DNA sequence: TGAGACATGCCCAGACATGCCCGTTT
DNA sequence: ACGGGCATGTCTGGGCATGTCTCAAA
C-alpha cells in the first residue's frame, strides 16, 4: 500500500544494457525473445539465460536485482507472486521462499528479498566481471507460473526489472524487458508479433524476396531491428 | 543446479585450439567428427583421439582439462554425469571415479577432480609437448554413457570443453566440440549432416518489408550475395 | 491414493434410480442433460436439480449419499477434491467445509464427510418421500470447482455415485452420472453429442472370420440386432 | 537363483480366477488387456485395476498376493526389481521399498515382502468380499519400470501370479496374466495381436460383416477370447 | 562388419479444449 | 442470455529417435 518500484530505462554511467540469445520460433524451443517487443516469452519452470553488457567493469560489490511488477497500470500497486497451487508445489530450491515468481539459478551468492513495507519480491547476485577472454556476464533465471494461472498472474501481463546497484542500494544502470510465461513461446511470439505488424505496416515498404526460412530468420530480424533505432527517437 | 562453467572459445597467448583427425580408414566406423557440425561421433567406451595445437611452448606446470556441461539452455545448469546403471558398473580402470563420463586413455599422470562447490566432473593431465616432427599433441578420452542413458544425460546433447590452465588453474586457453555418444557413429553422422544441409538447401521463399531506401539496398547486396554463394554448386 | 467406492448400478429392494429434466425453458443455459451420454452439465456454483425414484418407501432413517470419482482408470484412486483456489475463497455456506467439491441446496439436514479412512468426501441427507401428487423425491447439488481447476480437477472427467443407504450405512440402492462443470453447458453438450454421433455416422465395413457355426450363428444375431438400433432412430 | 515360484492355474475350492476391464487401443489408453494373449499392456506408474472373481466367500482371513517372475525358463530363477535409476527414487509412496516392482493403491493394510529364502518380492492384501450388488473385488495396482529398463527388466517379459490365500499362507487359489510396461500401450497390443494373428489363421471360417471400427474390435475381442479358450481343451 | 530390419521411448505441427469478453436479443 | 471471436493449456497421429539382432560377405 506504498508505491510502484521505478522502471525508467537508465543506461546508467558504466553503459549497462541486457542482451538476449537468439532463438527459433517452432514449437520446441522452451524459450524465445522477440527483439520487435522486447518481450521474453518463455515456458514454466525452464531456465531462462539473460546477458549483461558493460562499458566499463563497476567497482567491486556491485550487485544486480531482478523484480517483477504487473506492466498494466491498475494492477501496478499488485505484489506479484506465485499462485496457490505452485506455491504448494514444493521445489527442490529450498533456497529460493517458495511464493516467489523469479529465482537465479547457477549462484549460491543469490540472494531473495522481500521488502519489509512494499512486500515486493525479489533476488539479488553479485556482479562477475566478464571472463578472461570474453564480452558479457550472464545470468540465469526460471519462473515459476505461469502467466494464466487464477490466483496469480491471472493472465495479466509483467515486466521484469533489472537493476544494477551498489553495496547500499544505489541506483547504477536500470534496464526491464516484458516477460508471458506460456506453454507454447514460439506460437505466441508470432501471434504478437504479427498483431504488431498488422498495424503501421503502409507507407513507403519496398519488397524483397528471400530464400529459406533460415535466412529469411536473419533478415527479418536484423531488419526489426532498424525499426527499433529509429523508433527510439521519439 | 550449480554454476555454469564458460565456453567461449579463446585462443590465449599461446593460440590454443583444437583439431580433429578425419575417420575413414579402419577404426572410422567406432569414432567419426562432423566438421560441418563440429561434432564427434563416437560408441560408447571407445578410443576418441583429440589433437591440442599451440604457437609457442605453454610455460611449466601446464595443464589440460576436460569437462562436459549441457547444449541447451534448460540444463546448461545440471552437471553431467554417469546413469545409475553404468556407474555400479565393472568397467572402472581404478583410476577413475566410476561416476565420471569422461576418462582419459593411455596416461597414469590423468587426475579426477570431482568440484566441491560446483560438483562439476573433469579430468585433466599435464601438458606434454608434441613428439618430435609434429605439431600437435594427442590425447585419448572415453565417454563412459551413451548420449541416451536415462538417469543420465537421457538424451540432452553435450559439449566438451578443453581448457589450457596454469599450474594454479587460472585460464591460459579454452575450446570446445559436441559430442554424442551412440551405438551407431556413422548412421547418426549421415543423419544429422543430411537433416543440417536440408536446412540450409531451402527452396521455399519469403518476402519482407524494409522501411528505407537505401536500407532496402543494404539487403539487396546482401541477399545477391548469398545467392551467389549458393552458386557454388549451381 | 485411497480404495475406490463401487460405481455399478443397483436399484436393490426399492427400484432405486435417478431421473433428470429435459432443461429447455429458462435456466437452460446455467444446467443441462444429456441422456444419450447419461452426462450433466452445469456452471460453477450453479444449482443441479436431480430426482429420485423408489418403487416402496424406504425404510425409517434411510439416507441419500452424494460422492465423486474420477472416471478414468488411472486416476480412479485419487480423491476429488476443489483446487488450492478455490479452497481458499469465500463461497462457503458455513455448512459445507471449504474442501468439498459437491454440496447440497436447500436442506440444513446436510451432513459432510471427510472419510477417516479412505479420505473419500461425500454429503448425506436423510431420504424424504415424494410430494403429494409426484412420484419422485428432488435433491439440488452444486459444484464448487470447474472441472478445468489446476490443482483439483484438472481437466479429468468425473462421475458422481448417489447411494440409498440405511441408517447404518448399509447399501440399499446405487445409480450414477457423468458431471462436467463448465462454463459454457450448451457449447459444451453440443461438442460432446457431435463427437459422439460421428463415431457412429462411421460406415467403414471390416469382415470378421468366425470359426463354428454355433459361434457364428451367436455373432450374426448379436450383430442383426446391434443393425436395428441404428436404424432405429434416424 | 535356486527355485521358482509356480505358475500353474488353480481355482480351488472356492472358483477363484481373475477379471479385467475392456479398453481400446487408441493413444489415449494408459492401460489395456488383451484377451487373445492373456496380457496387460500398461505405461509406467500407472493404475492397473485387475478383478478378482470366487464362487463361494474363501475362509475369515484369507489374502491376495501379488509377485512378478520373468516368463522366459532362461531367466526364471532371477528376481525380478526395479532397475538402478528407479529404486534411486523415493516415491511419494512411503509403504512400499524402493526396490519393488509392483505396488498396491489406496489400500493402506498392504503389506510388503522380502522373502527371507527366495529373496522375491510381493505384496499383499486382505481379501475383502464384493460390495452388495457386485460379483466381484478389484485390487489396483501399479509397475514401476518400463519392461525396456536397463539394470532391471531389460527388454525381459514377466509374468504376475495373483495367489489367494489363507491366513497361514497356504495357497488357496492361483492365476496370472503376463504384463508389458511400456510407454505405448496400444501400439503395443495392436502390434502383438497382429503378430499371433497371421500365424494361427487357417481352416473353416465363416464370414460375418460389421459396420464401425470400434464395434468391430469390440467383436473381434470377443472373437479371440472364445479362441483362446478353443486351443486350451485339448 | 555393417547395413537392413526390428524394438521402443519421444517429439511436434495442427487441431482441440475451454474460460472470457462482447455486442446484440428476447 | 447467447453464439462468435479470442486466449491458451493440452492432446495426438505419424514420424522420428536409437539400442540391438541378424545374416550374408569382404
Ligand atoms: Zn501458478
Ligand atoms: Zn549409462
Ligand atoms: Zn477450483
Ligand atoms: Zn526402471
Amino acid at each position: 500500500s506504498s508505491s510502484v518500484p521505478s522502471q525508467k530505462t537508465y543506461q546508467g554511467s558504466y553503459g549497462f544494457r541486457l542482451g538476449f540469445l537468439h532463438s527459433g520460433t517452432a514449437k520446441s524451443v522452451t524459450c524465445t525473445y522477440s527483439p520487435a517487443l522486447n518481450k521474453m516469452f518463455v515456458q514454466l519452470a525452464k531456465t531462462v539465460p539473460v546477458q549483461l553488457y558493460v562499458d566499463s567493469t563497476p567497482p567491486p560489490g556491485t550487485r544486480v536485482r531482478a523484480m517483477a511488477i504487473y506492466k498494466q497500470s491498475q494492477h501496478m500497486t499488485e505484489v506479484v507472486r506465485r499462485c496457490p497451487h505452485h506455491e504448494r508445489s514444493s521445489d527442490s530450491d529450498g533456497l529460493a521462499p517458495p511464493q516467489h515468481l523469479i529465482r537465479v539459478e547457477g549462484n549460491l551468492r543469490a540472494e531473495y528479498l522481500d521488502d519489509p513495507n512494499t512486500f515486493r519480491h525479489s533476488v539479488v547476485v553479485p556482479y562477475e566481471p566478464p571472463e578472461v577472454g570474453s564480452d558479457y556476464t550472464t545470468i540465469y533465471f526460471k519462473f515459476m507460473c505461469n502467466s494464466s494461472c487464477m490466483g496469480g498472474m491471472n493472465r495479466r501481463p509483467i515486466l521484469v526489472i533489472i537493476t544494477l546497484e551498489d553495496s547500499s542500494g544505489n541506483l547504477l544502470g536500470r534496464d526491464s524487458f516484458e516477460v508471458r510465461v506460456c506453454a507454447c513461446p514460439g506460437r505466441d511470439r508470432r501471434t504478437e508479433e504479427e498483431n504488431l505488424r498488422k498495424k503501421t505496416m503502409d507507407g513507403e515498404y519496398f519488397t524483397l524476396q528471400i530464400r529459406g526460412r533460415e535466412r529469411f530468420e536473419q533478415f527479418r530480424e536484423r531488419n526489426e531491428a532498424l525499426e527499433l533505432k529509429d523508433a527510439q527517437a521519439t
